[PDB]
RNA sequence: AAACUGAACCAACGGGUCCGGAGUCUUGUUUCGAGACAUCUGCCAGAUGGGGAGUUU
């Protein structure tokens, strides 16, 4: 009487609370951090 | 897929404490629209301008 059963959260759309992701490049960075990018990129 | 008020968190589990579950990558923007334009910025130039100033009559 194993009673270890598996119970995947199938995330979706408009299913589950997500697991937490990774927001780093979407994220808010601080000032100087946004600057020390862009100014390689131009 | 006309609609007519339910619930969902703090991982179950699988693989060899890690990796999955939960694809990886970055010549790099937070994303979208416009974009070398103008309602952008500054100076120079004209027109208008009793809205306002000075004075005369």
């Amino acid at each position: 009487a194993s009673h270890f059963a598996a119970r995947p959260k199938n995330f979706g759309i408009g299913q589950d609370v997500p697991y937490a992701r990774d927001l780093s490049r979407f994220m808010r960075w601080p000032t100087f951090v946004t600057m020390q990018r862009k100014k390689r990129v131009l």
